[PDB]
């Protein structure tokens, strides 16, 4: 398991809680120096637990898949909540079941229906390290559309910085002032499955992208990812989504 206390948080401990999530994932190769990620894991051995504490000390436990980071669902006392998708139902039947309910959530976890469910899209919410802490915090009670919201925080503070370097460093900008991702930051994170599989099959092409990644930069300007000589293959990217689930 892992662990992240907002009481006394700062970028550097945001950092070590972030190192420590990509850590406890299991891989056997790495591809160009980046992990990656196992095909599949079978058993109760497929979830990572992440406990978060809110800065007034209460807390939500989030059951992650090792293979993807994707969340699954997440404990909140005695009540346990599932995505809407057969990932998560899988996942039920190892993780938080010592709890006394189970809710299942009104949406799945893809960002496109969690965005329907908080009325916004995530451009417009503001991420950071005390957004992170107002999520827990409405997690900790069930609202769906409220949830929606904290959930797509969530993600974006955990999975999203664990997989990029750049976004782990916006969220550390962030540690005292939430601010919406930059556009940069938007497109990593929809990027991350095709750029895991660019990067695995330029193993086999000298290199070179079968098929070229577009991005946003720092600047908001529109770039292609040919190679992986580029900044976000050497220094940005830290986990491929395995070519066996893409
Ligand atoms: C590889 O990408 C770099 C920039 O990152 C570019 O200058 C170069 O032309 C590309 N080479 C190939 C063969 O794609
Ligand atoms: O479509 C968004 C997906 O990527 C993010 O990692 C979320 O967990 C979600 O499953």
């Amino acid at each position: 398991d892992v662990s992240f206390r907002l009481s006394g948080a700062d970028p550097s401990s945001y950092g070590m809680f972030i190192k420590d999530l990509r850590n406890a994932l299991p891989h056997t190769e790495k591809v160009y120096n980046i992990p990656l990620l196992l095909p599949s894991v079978s058993g109760a051995g497929r979830y990572l637990l992440m406990h978060l504490f809110n800065y007034d000390g209460n807390t939500i436990t989030v059951a992650v898949d090792v293979t993807n980071v994707y969340i699954m669902g997440y404990l909140a006392l005695t009540t346990s909540y599932f995505f809407n998708e057969p990932a998560a139902d899988l996942a039920s039947q190892y993780v938080f079941r010592s709890a006394r309910r189970k809710i299942t959530l009104p949406y799945s976890g893809n960002y496109e229906r969690l965005q329907i469910a908080a009325g916004k899209p995530r451009e417009k919410i503001p991420i950071g390290l005390p957004a992170l802490d107002t999520a827990i915090s409405t997690l900790l009670h069930y609202d769906s559309t409220a949830a929606a919201g904290a959930l797509l925080v969530l993600i974006q503070t955990t999975a999203e910085a664990a997989r990029f370097k750049y976004i782990e460093q916006q969220i550390q900008e962030r540690a005292y002032r939430d601010e919406v991702p930059s556009s940069a930051t938007i497109s990593l994170e929809n990027s991350w499955s095709g750029l895991s599989k660019q990067i695995q099959l330029a193993q086999g092409n000298n290199g070179v992208f079968r098929t070229p990644t577009v991005l946003v930069d720092s600047k908001g300007n529109r770039v292609q990812i040919t190679n992986v000589t580029s900044n976000v293959v050497t220094s940005n990217i830290q986990l491929l989504l395995n070519t066996k689930n893409i």
